[PDB]
């Protein structure tokens, strides 16, 4: 396991253990834990990538210390 961090754009960081073989699905249900936000709701992006529920941290090349963007889905 690693941590990776998340970033909004209102410049707050949350700060995941995660594990190579974590799907993003498993990322975004750590991130309504930690800030109530429904993961049907979440955008995360890595190397300018929507980052998809059923592929990982591993097949994103996402690593240690690495940062993914969190934004919301845009409605209306
Ligand atoms: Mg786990």
């Amino acid at each position: 396991h690693h941590q990776i961090f998340v970033k909004t754009l209102t410049g707050k960081t949350i700060t995941l253990e995660v594990e190579p073989s974590d799907t993003i699905e498993n990322v975004k249900a750590k991130i309504q834990d930690k800030e109530g936000i429904p993961p049907d709701q979440q955008r995360l992006i890595f190397a300018g990538k929507q980052l998809e529920d059923g592929r990982t941290l591993s097949d994103y090349n996402i690593q240690k210390e690495s940062t993914l963007h969190l934004v919301l889905r845009l409605r209306g």
